């Protein structure tokens, strides 16, 4: 899709799927040492996410960017240690208690990571299978 649609589609999907929060991360630049940052957000409580710097292979977005595998964390407090909590600062800046992170694809590469989150102990609305993934979030792929 055109770059000029990412925000609108992100917001609509967040609301359809019933999440408190959504975001999308990409590499900050084409420089070799580029970090990964959270480029778009929706349902965010503040702007501190703009300070977050993720090194390659680290946090939620780094791991999904690397592995090609979605991550489902039903409960942050139970599923993650404090070392993992630290690699994923969006958890802290947005007070997220559950999350779903999905890779977005371009010619078999992961070019971005799409994150959905809940606050206040609200559960994930549903755990999607591979086909629902593709159907609901395939708009972001080619
Ligand atoms: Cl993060």
């Amino acid at each position: 899709i055109e770059d000029r649609r990412f925000q609108e589609t992100l917001d609509k999907i967040r609301k359809e799927e019933g999440y408190d929060f959504a975001a999308i991360a990409f590499y900050e630049s084409n420089k070799p040492s580029s970090p990964i940052k959270w480029h778009y957000v929706s349902g965010n409580k503040n702007n501190r996410f703009k300070l977050i710097i993720l090194r390659k292979g680290r946090g939620l977005a780094g791991t999904v960017m690397k592995t090609g595998k979605r991550m489902v964390i039903a409960n942050v407090g139970l599923a993650l240690g404090p070392e993992e909590k630290i690699d994923a600062p969006i958890l802290l800046s947005e007070s997220l208690t559950a999350v779903l992170a999905v890779p977005l694809w371009y010619k078999n590469q992961v070019y971005g990571v799409l994150l959905f989150g809940q606050r206040d102990g609200r559960p994930l609305p549903k755990i999607f299978d591979n086909d629902d993934i593709q159907r609901k979030f395939g708009i972001f792929n080619d």
